[PDB]
């Protein structure tokens, strides 16, 4: 799903090529929005295990005290609301690829069982002392600054450098080139189809505000702008009126 063929992606994409092969953990850093779960799929893509399954642990979706259960599962009754038995993403993600998003998200004792789990594959259920192992290539992503949540004791430092393997920096879309528009294009495709509509153009002031643009919000910003537009509106062509706030105020300062 990476759309772009500017220089800073280029290089992501021939750090993808070399590394997907390996079972090196990739760690994924970059402002929120910038695609790190894209980039993890595309890792999984050109790998062996290509046809097996790509699990993403979204830890900033799971409620902090609960990404324990999620990862690993757990036995019925192991806390107050373990109605049934779970089977964890680790079991979900066996002969495959298991992307670690967020995992800065993770409480410091989570943190620690994890140390074990990249080392051998090993994990136990929430509850349980029984091991099981599986046999997962890791990829980790976060939008925070690591070596400064490892400074600040938020993030262990032995797990950090067992992680910190092949690294991606994903560029901000601000310094992408040609991309904003390659990728705002097909996005006008993808979300006329999801409104029923048929947008395909920019006029030309919307094509130097989006090029100028500082996209704060990266990709994601650059989504919820067109979803806004394509909901809002009917036509052939976006037209400067429809840019939604505050990108024109914003881009004014
Ligand atoms: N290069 C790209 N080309 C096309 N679509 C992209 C690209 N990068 C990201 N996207 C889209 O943007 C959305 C956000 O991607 P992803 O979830 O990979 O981002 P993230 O960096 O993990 O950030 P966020 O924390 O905002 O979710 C997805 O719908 C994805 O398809």
């Amino acid at each position: 799903g990476f759309i772009g063929n500017s220089l800073p992606m280029q290089a992501v994409y021939r750090v993808i090529e070399s590394a997907a092969s390996s079972k090196a953990t990739v760690f994924i850093t970059g402002e929120s929005g910038t695609g790190k779960e894209v980039c993890a799929e595309a890792i999984h893509a050109a790998s062996p295990r290509h046809d097996k399954p790509f699990i993403a642990l979204n830890c900033a979706a799971i409620p902090k005290d609960l990404i324990e259960s999620e990862l690993f599962g757990h036995v019925k009754g192991a806390f107050t609301g373990a109605s049934t038995e779970r089977q964890g993403a680790v079991e979900m993600a066996h002969n495959g690829t298991l992307m670690l998003d967020e995992l800065c998200e993770m409480d410091l004792d989570l943190q620690s069982k994890l140390l074990r789990f990249i080392q051998t594959g090993t994990y136990q259920k929430v509850g349980s002392s029984k091991m099981s192992s599986v046999d997962v290539r890791f990829v980790c992503a976060t939008n925070r600054n690591p070596w400064e949540e490892v400074q600040e004791g938020r993030f262990r430092e032995d797990l950090y450098y067992r992680l910190h393997v092949i690294p991606i920096s994903l560029p901000p879309l601000r310094e992408r080139g040609g991309d904003i528009i390659e990728i705002a294009h097909a996005l006008l495709g993808l979300m006329s189809l999801e409104e029923g509509k048929s947008f395909s153009r920019f006029s030309e002031p919307v094509l130097r505000l989006f090029e100028s643009y500082s996209w704060p919000g990266n990709v994601r910003e650059l989504q919820n702008v067109i979803r806004n537009i394509v909901v809002l509106n009917t036509d052939d062509e976006v037209k400067l009126e429809m840019v939604p706030p505050p990108i024109l105020e914003h881009h004014h300062h």
